[PDB]
């Protein structure tokens, strides 16, 4: 309404504003050179962000999709995230900008030109927790726990906002430097949950979600849902990290949505070594049920216990190949 004229002013341009203004205009995309910058080393000059004309390209996602880029006015250094502008989706930015929050990973602007929409966004040095999983085949029990916890404070941060990630997995997971800091990014298939709790449903189309494996039952029989997905998701991330290997993987090969709904939880994927708290936060986590199963919240709790059972996190941040 107020809104419609906000964004007509906003269109055909790129400025430095906030993220309110990046959002609405997010809406626009989801239904040439124009956007929002949310930081003062990404200037646009006279109305344009264009790349190889202001800032160049220097790839690590999924699709790699994602690389390291250069503001050629400032010197600055982050990360640039390519998405199609046909499959954008606004829920990228709405479940990231001007979320102060450590435990995800920061957005920079974003700015659409042609049918391109370039998402800019801290570079993290360490790279993704899926990395780091393959190049040391597994992580010790402590290591794995400290990152779920960190993953599991975004979450909280995100579901008491109304906001479903869609797509928790180590390869969403970035590390700082040192390793000590772990931030979740790519929020392609983030929901935003209406006044009613839960919402949507895969089958109506406004839930997609991202990783087969990692996949909750209650997606899969075509169920509504709500944040307890983000929940079962990083379970099986727990599972990934342990074994080092997506759940399922190892035994089945085939249509797995059909076995996730039918089969016991990824359970028996739980190292027999492991401390009992740890097994328990992670069976907590993966209720088929999801009114039963705790919240991202209520595991932070049990995986915070468990790292302090397991003598604390003294685990080395690089160093032991261990064989999956
Ligand atoms: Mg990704």
């Amino acid at each position: 309404s107020v809104e419609e004229y906000l964004v007509h002013a906003l269109q055909g341009s790129v400025s430095s504003g906030q993220a309110h203004s990046l959002t609405s205009l997010a809406k626009t995309w989801a239904a040439d050179n124009e956007g929002v910058l949310l930081t003062e080393k990404l200037k646009p000059v006279d109305y344009e962000y264009r790349e190889e004309v202001h800032w160049a390209t220097h790839g690590r996602g999924s699709f790699g999709e994602v690389h390291r880029m250069e503001d050629k006015q400032t010197g600055f250094q982050c990360a640039v995230k390519k998405v199609r502008l046909e499959v954008f989706r606004a829920e990228e930015l709405m479940a990231c900008a001007g979320l102060t929050s450590p435990r995800i990973v920061p957005l920079y602007g974003a700015v659409r030109e042609g049918p391109w929409v370039n998402i800019f966004m801290e570079l993290l040095e360490g790279g993704s927790l899926g990395q780091l999983v393959k190049e040391q085949g597994c992580l010790p029990e402590d290591r794995a726990l400290y990152y779920l916890g960190q993953a599991l404070e975004g979450l909280e941060y995100l579901h008491s906002r109304r906001i479903l990630h869609g797509d928790v997995k180590a390869d969403n997971v970035l590390l700082s430097s040192d390793g000590s800091h772990a931030a979740l990014c790519d929020f392609g298939h983030a929901v935003c949950l209406q006044p009613d709790g839960l919402g949507k449903s895969l089958l109506t189309g406004d839930y997609i979600p991202g990783t087969e494996t990692h996949m909750a039952p209650e997606v899969v029989l075509g169920r509504s849902c709500d944040a307890k997905v983000d929940v079962w998701s990083s379970c099986c991330m727990m599972l990934h990290m342990l074994n080092g290997c997506h759940p399922w993987t190892q035994f089945f090969r085939g249509p797995l949505c059909l076995k996730i709904a039918s089969e016991p939880p990824p359970v028996r994927e739980i190292p027999p070594s492991c401390a009992p708290l740890t097994a328990q936060a992670i069976q907590e986590g993966l209720r088929k049920e999801p009114i039963h199963r705790v919240s991202a919240a209520e595991l932070g709790g049990k995986v915070n216990r468990a790292l302090q059972q397991v003598g604390g996190l003294k685990s080395p941040w690089r160093g032991e190949y261990k064989e999956p």
